[PDB]
């Protein structure tokens, strides 16, 4: 057995596991499998000029292109200023993650490729459509506007008009729909075909249990989500220059993207973090609901009252996380993390590396899963430890076998020594789990630690 605080971190660390099991009766695909599914056509742009990027131009067509009239698309019209502004934000969010660049202008000798954007009015065409880069209509995307369907007239961050642009641009870059697919989620090839994993899915995140809204519509990611990032980087390479300095996501954002910025306790965030380097933070300090924040690359978090709404892209290391006033779980990664629980009763898991952990006010618990979480050459520091209030939980290591508190190691497994260094106001807990007679585990505290602060 273990304590509940360990069970909670363990279950949350595994709650969104992918691969090797069944999800809704379907095979579960890992990010990499889903990225190959999204790229199964093998279509791509080519770096025709060898400059190292796919450099594409695009036009907002102002009149019907040749061939338009025989296509049965009904009345042509051009993008409005709002559609143009939103289209460029969607383009920017693909260019952020992969070595593709987009410059407005007509087709030209130095271009790798050219794209077009326009509206059509015949409902028969669906909400939007686009073509892949190996087609004769490569670059084209098309958007439905008519008396029955106005979603595309008003794209805005978080809404379906905005995701439709990001989705159709995804096709132009070479992305398929997660499946071949009237059609419903029941036709999906793998369980993670929903709008929690890819903007290329049509199926509500409610299929896979995430909660973004009360209805399972209409809050939508504006920018490429975890599987989209991996799929597009597989085709074109990762854009490592993006956000390569220290970056904060969430409240107090320095990411400079509308979909990464929270300003209000009521904001609905749906995003996957792509970040190229530096010492970075997820700052979720502005919310009051209970949160679960996971800093593992590829993992999901339940943010701001929602679940499964924030993730970190494969290949990204995010160092720090700040919770809000709710009762939170904060899980670190293999790097040295700063984890800050804030108000409420929080459970912090540092994982690998020397972490600096802040419980904030309330009764906070610091959770340990492996001896390697906090070792004498790389020990956590519990920066605001409150003796008789906070808990150090070792139960995921001891499985409830307990510790024997001693003044020095005796060669028995489970011997532990807690000391307080008056000179530096530094507590320490050293534990010899193996029983070799020397500490194999060490946590330092700011303030004292007592035997009754330790759960084992
Ligand atoms: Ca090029
Ligand atoms: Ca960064
Ligand atoms: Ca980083
Ligand atoms: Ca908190
Ligand atoms: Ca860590
Ligand atoms: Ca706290
Ligand atoms: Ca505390
Ligand atoms: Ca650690």
């Amino acid at each position: 057995g273990t304590s509940s605080a360990f069970t909670q971190v363990d279950n949350f660390s595994h709650f969104y596991d992918r691969g090797n099991h069944l999800v809704n009766g379907k095979p579960s695909f890992t990010v990499d499998q889903a990225a190959d599914q999204l790229t199964r056509s093998g279509a791509s742009w080519y770096d025709l000029n060898g400059d190292g990027v796919i450099n594409l131009s695009y036009t907002f067509l102002t009149s019907p292109p040749p061939g338009y009239a025989s296509r049965g698309l009904g009345t042509f019209s051009s993008f409005s200023g709002l559609q143009k502004e939103q289209a460029k934000l969607s383009l920017e969010s693909w260019a952020d993650v992969a070595k593709v660049t987009f410059t407005e202008g007509p087709a030209a000798r130095g271009d790798d490729g050219h794209m077009t954007f326009a509206n059509f009015s015949a409902s028969n065409g669906g909400a939007a459509f686009a073509y892949l880069p190996n087609s004769s209509r490569k670059g084209e995307s098309w958007y439905l506007i008519n008396k029955d369907y106005d979603v595309n007239k008003t794209p805005g961050e978080g809404n379906y008009g905005r995701q439709t642009l990001t989705h159709e641009i995804g096709h132009t870059l070479g992305l398929s729909h997660p499946g071949d697919y009237n059609p419903s989620y029941r036709d999906a090839v793998y369980g993670e075909d929903t709008r929690a994993y890819s903007v290329m899915s049509y199926w509500s995140e409610k299929n896979t249990g995430q909660v973004f809204t009360k209805t399972g519509e209409g809050a939508y990611a504006s920018a490429p989500l975890l599987d989209d990032i991996a799929a597009v980087q597989k085709l074109y390479g990762a854009n490592m220059e993006t956000r390569a300095g220290d970056t904060v996501y969430g409240f107090n954002s320095t990411a400079d993207r509308d979909y990464y910025s929270a300003t209000s306790a009521t904001d609905k965030l749906i995003f996957s973090v792509w970040d190229g380097g530096g010492n970075d933070t997820l700052d979720f300090s502005g919310f009051s609901q209970n949160q679960k924040i996971n800093l593992a690359a590829g993992s999901f978090s339940d943010v701001g009252g929602m679940t499964g709404n924030v993730s970190i892209a494969q290949g990204v290391t995010i160092e720090n996380a700040i919770g809000g006033s709710g009762n939170d779980l904060l899980l670190g990664n293999a790097a040295s993390n700063i984890l800050k629980g804030g108000a409420g009763n929080d459970i912090i898991y540092g994982g690998g590396g020397a972490d600096k952990l802040w419980g904030g006010s309330g009764s906070d618990t610091f959770v340990y899963r492996e001896v390697s979480d906090s070792t004498p050459k790389a020990a956590d520091t519990l920066m605001d430890f409150q003796t008789g209030l906070d808990k150090i939980d070792l139960t995921g290591i001891t499985h409830l076998s307990g510790l024997n508190f001693v003044n020095a190691f005796t060669g028995q497994a489970g011997d532990a020594v807690v000391s307080y260094n008056q000179a530096s106001n530094a507590g320490s807990l050293q534990v010899d789990f193996s029983g070799h007679g020397v500490a194999d585990f060490l946590i330092t505290t700011v303030g004292q630690v007592a035997t009754y602060d330790i759960v084992a």
